[PDB]
């Protein structure tokens, strides 16, 4: 499926710390973030994505149109300017964030009832799994 719609509840989160250190997330935010359960809400209509990630203390919202490059400010993450582009590779949703950090981006894909997220920055890879709620 290429349909990522739904409310997704975190089930596994491997090496979030190394990914966040690659981004120069400060020690403080890192320790809080590594313990929190995240809910990821995706409202997808054609190419148009409205996405949310909510926790009891840290939140991240981004909207994008597949295939349309956009300048992004990674507000309350590492607060950097990147040139973002989200495209399809088969049924994998792939984002490249061009900027100062190397190999920065993410990939989303679904297997069965699970959403998989791979976050990359530098030589670090974080893998998260969500169960559809
Ligand atoms: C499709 C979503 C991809 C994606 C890329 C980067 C991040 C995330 C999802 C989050 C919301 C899981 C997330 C959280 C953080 N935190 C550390 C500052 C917690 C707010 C950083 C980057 C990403």
């Amino acid at each position: 499926t290429r349909d990522f719609n739904g409310t997704w509840e975190m089930e596994s989160n491997e090496n979030f710390e190394g990914y966040m250190k690659a981004l120069d997330i400060d020690f403080a935010t890192r320790k809080i973030a590594v313990r929190l359960t995240f809910t990821h809400v995706i409202d997808q209509d054609g190419d148009n994505f409205k996405t949310k990630a909510t926790s009891t203390f840290l939140n991240y919202d981004v909207d994008f149109t597949v295939g349309v490059e956009f300048d992004e400010y990674t507000k309350s993450l590492d607060n950097r300017h990147v040139k973002a582009l989200v495209t399809w590779e088969g049924d994998v949703l792939v984002c490249v964030q061009k900027g100062e950090k190397e190999n920065r981006g993410w990939k989303k894909w679904i297997e069965g009832d699970k959403l998989y997220l791979e976050l990359t920055c530098g030589d670090q890879v974080c893998r998260q799994v969500f169960k559809k709620k």
